[PDB]
C-alpha cells in the first residue's frame, strides 16, 4: 500500500531550481551521492564498534554502481546504514532553506554538499528517482518521486532484498546518458571521489544478444 506526502516548500523549490539549472559541471551529482554513501558506511561501521551484531545484515561494506542502459536508468548501490521510514517520511534534518539562501548571495551548486542536501542534485541529470532503503530492525521500503509536488513511500516486498542500506536509482534526462558509459563513470569517480576510504565498484552488463 501506497502512501503519499508532500515536500515541503523549500525542497519543492530547490528541486524545481536544480532540475532546471543550466549548470555546466553537472558531473558533481556522482560525487555527491558517492559522499551520502560513505557517510552511511562510516555510520553503521562505527555503530558496530559498540555492537558489532549490527553488520550480520550485510557483512560487506560497499559502495555499487549499476548503469542500466535498457532502461536509462543509473543504480547506486551501498551497504551502509540504511534509513528507517521515519527518516523517509520527514527527512533526516533547515539545510534546504540555507542553501537556496547560499545559492541567492552566488553561491555555486558544486557547494550544496557542505549544506547535507547532497541527495537533490541528483535532478542536475535525472527527472525521476526511487531510493530503495532497508535499516536494521526496519522493512525495507521504496521512496519514489518525480521534481516536486508528491513523494510516495511504499513497503518493498518486490525488490531484491539490500539486507541493509540503500539503493538509488536515477532515471536520466536524455540529455545526460553518457552517464551509462563505463569510461564516464570510471573518470568522474577517479576525478572527484579518488579519496573515499570504501571500494567501489562498477557493474558492466554483457545484455543478450
Ligand atoms: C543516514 C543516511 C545518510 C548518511 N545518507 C543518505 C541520505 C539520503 C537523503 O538525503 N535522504 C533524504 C530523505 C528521503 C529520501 C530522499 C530524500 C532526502 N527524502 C525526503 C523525504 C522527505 C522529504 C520532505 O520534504 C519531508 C516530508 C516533508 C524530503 N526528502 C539518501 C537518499 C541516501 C543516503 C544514503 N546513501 O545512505
Amino acid at each position: 500500500k501506497v502512501e503519499t506526502h508532500e515536500f515541503t516548500a523549500e525542497i519543492s523549490q530547490l528541486m524545481s531550481l536544480i532540475i532546471n539549472t543550466v549548470y555546466s559541471n553537472k558531473e558533481i551529482f556522482l560525487r555527491e551521492l558517492i559522499s551520502n554513501a560513505s557517510d552511511a558506511l562510516d555510520k553503521i561501521r562505527y555503530q558496530a564498534l559498540s555492537d558489532p551484531s549490527q553488520l550480520e545484515s550485510e557483512p560487506e561494506l560497499f559502495i555499487r554502481i549499476i548503469p542500466q542502459k535498457d532502461q536509462k536508468v543509473l543504480e547506486i548501490r551501498d551497504s551502509g546504514i540504511g534509513m528507517t521510514k521515519a527518516d523517509l517520511v520527514n527527512n533526516l534534518g533547515s539545510g534546504t532553506k540555507s542553501f537556496m539562501e547560499a545559492l541567492s548571495a552566488g553561491a555555486d551548486v558544486s557547494m550544496i554538499g557542505q549544506f547535507g542536501v547532497g541527495f537533490y542534485s541528483l535532478f542536475l541529470v535525472a527527472d525521476h528517482v526511487q531510493v530503495i532503503s532497508k535499516h536494521n530492525d526496519d522493512e525495507q521500503y521504496v521512496w519514489e518521486s518525480n521534481a516536486g509536488g508528491k513523494f510516495t513511500v511504499t513497503l518493498d516486498e518486490t525488490n531484491e532484498r539490500l539486507g541493509r542500506g540503500t539503493m538509488l536509482r536515477l532515471f536520466l534526462k536524455e540529455d545526460q546518458l553518457e552517464y551509462l558509459e563505463e569510461k564516464r563513470i570510471k573518470e568522474v569517480v577517479k576525478k572527484h571521489s579518488e579519496f573515499v576510504a570504501y571500494p567501489i565498484q562498477l557493474v558492466v552488463t554483457k545484455e543478450v544478444e
